[PDB]
DNA sequence: CATACTTGCCTGGGCAATATT
DNA sequence: GAATATTGCCCAGGCAAGTAT
């Protein structure tokens, strides 16, 4: 008797889907020497253009110290630069460098929609949309 | 300005945040027993198998073998799991639950019950949940 | 005092060598 | 040769204590 599937039938399922997505995404991003997490953060910064670590934390749903070390790694890889914040002397601003935008465009052009297709190759557009709706309805 | 990430994987942030919520909830439910969600999961698998090799356990958990080795080390140091020489393989190891491991496992089972499945699926109907699972399994390899 | 990092310690997973058999 | 651990080096997140403004 599987105690875990008795308590949370969804649990293993959600976990495994998330894992599949992570593995696939990493495989696709692999030839450009960037990870899925790093790429995700780069995309968020790219959305905001300019953003503070706390708001970035809000967007990614992640711990602030974790994001700090992430930003350290991103800076050392020359994808991200830290700027002073004209509105606050204790905070900083985070923005993409030229290389950041570069590798974002490289990721976009390389991966395209191949990943989205492979991940949902067993589903139809209606099934994908329904899955999306249900999933977001799970969100509090 | 537009989301490149969301453009490439429309379900990415969504599955991630759902899974994260699930994990945070399960961790908060298991708080007083001083056992994490992952640890409890491995304890469950070992419990079902009764006896199991780390390779088979790796396949049933879908986790790296080395990571699993370290997890098993943690579970041993907390006196929940024991390793023993595998009588059917000279190079293998069998893993099993200690009495305390099975005890805290049962403690968890009785503690959380269906509260987690309930709180996670409260915004859904019965067959909304059923459909959700169906689709989720069909996605899986 | 309140906020924004910042760092340290911990669990945890992925990948890459090792023995061991 | 092939499969089974085990270990080391990474990246990565949660948590808490400390720092800066």
């Amino acid at each position: 008797s599987d105690l875990f599937n008795e308590i949370i039938p969804l649990g293993r399922l959600i976990h495994m889907v998330n894992q599949k997505k992570d593995r696939l995404l990493n495989e696709y991003l692999s030839p450009l020497d960037i990870t899925a997490a790093q790429f995700k953060v780069l995309c968020s910064i790219r959305c905001a253009a300019c953003i503070t670590p706390v708001e970035l934390k809000k967007v990614l749903s992640v711990d602030l110290g974790a994001l700090t070390r992430m930003l350290d790694r991103l800076v050392s890889k020359g994808w991200v630069e830290r700027l002073p914040n004209p509105n606050d002397k204790r905070g900083v601003l985070v923005k993409l460098t030229t290389g950041g935008a570069a590798i974002c465009e490289q990721c976009h052009q390389l991966v395209g929609q191949d990943l989205h297709q492979e991940l949902t190759k067993n589903l139809t557009a209606d099934e994908v949309a329904t899955l999306e709706y249900l999933l977001k309805k799970v969100l509090p």
